[PDB]
């Protein structure tokens, strides 16, 4: 497969060799906060990162994954509208070419400048492979960003995009501590959902905080500064790497919060 994000191979032609592209539970969507139900069923969310083991950074010329050791429950996520222990498996960001649009999920239209996402997988289905076959296989946290003061937290993670630029470029990257990219709330809603590449699959509860995280203006130029591109290919800037807003279909989206 040869998809991406360019007007020849983007979001619009990805229903070609991905029909589920079309489905009934795609991601992202808009979230209409207006319509959104406070659900008093949802149970506390835990986010429960202490013991996270972060391996290595890629650039695998769609965006770039930190990964993480997910051999034991190390960095899990439980609660919430999630039944059992979801583990961290990586995480990723979306986000713009301008300030004024890149993430995926949007909130009353409302685009932001990127989107981080926390891939986890049900662990009672023993592997992400066989997890991802099943409407309960993964949670995904997705945390906006919008463009103001810097996120010490994430400065790791920028000083490193230097050493990966390129598509297939990869570098160690131990100890890092993800709890650093969270806001101070963890209100949320919570919708089924899908992956947001190829291969699309209806796999996702999504859990979208309501806070995003301010990141400054240099960071997220940093992003800017990565390929899609292979080494000693012509430069393409990995920017605007999201997909837009899907129909909703027959979905209700839950709020935390009243
Ligand atoms: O970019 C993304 N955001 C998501 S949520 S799924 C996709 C990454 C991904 C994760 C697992 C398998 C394939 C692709
Ligand atoms: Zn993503």
């Amino acid at each position: 497969h040869h998809w991406g994000y360019g007007k020849h191979n983007g979001p619009e032609h990805w229903h070609k060799d991905f029909p589920i592209a079309k489905g009934e539970r795609q991601s992202p969507v808009d979230i209409d906060t207006h319509t959104a139900k406070y659900d008093p069923s949802l149970k506390p969310l835990s986010v429960s990162y202490d013991q996270a083991t972060s391996l290595r950074i890629l650039n695998n010329g769609h965006a770039f994954n930190v990964e993480f050791d997910d051999s034991q429950d190390k960095a899990v996520l439980k609660g919430g509208p999630l039944d059992g222990t979801y583990r961290l498996i990586q995480f990723h960001f979306h986000w713009g070419s301008l300030d004024g649009q890149g993430s995926e999920h949007t909130v009353d239209k409302k685009k932001y400048a990127a989107e981080l996402h926390l891939v986890h997988w049900n662990t009672k289905y023993g592997d992400f492979g066989k997890a991802v076959q099943q409407p309960d296989g993964l949670a995904v946290l997705g945390i906006f960003l919008k463009v103001g003061s810097a996120k010490p937290g994430l400065q790791k993670v920028v000083d490193v995009l230097d050493s990966i630029k390129t598509k297939g470029k990869s570098a160690d990257f131990t100890n890092f501590d993800p709890r650093g990219l969270l806001p101070e709330s963890l209100d949320y809603w919570t919708y089924p959902g899908s992956l947001t590449t190829p291969p699309l699959l209806e796999c996702v509860t999504w859990i979208v905080l309501k806070e995003p995280i301010s990141v400054s203006s240099e960071q997220v130029l940093k992003f800017r500064k990565l390929n899609f591109n292979g080494e000693g290919e012509p430069e393409e800037l990995m920017v605007d790497n999201w997909r837009p807003a899907q129909p909703l279909k027959n979905r209700q989206i839950k709020a935390s919060f009243k």
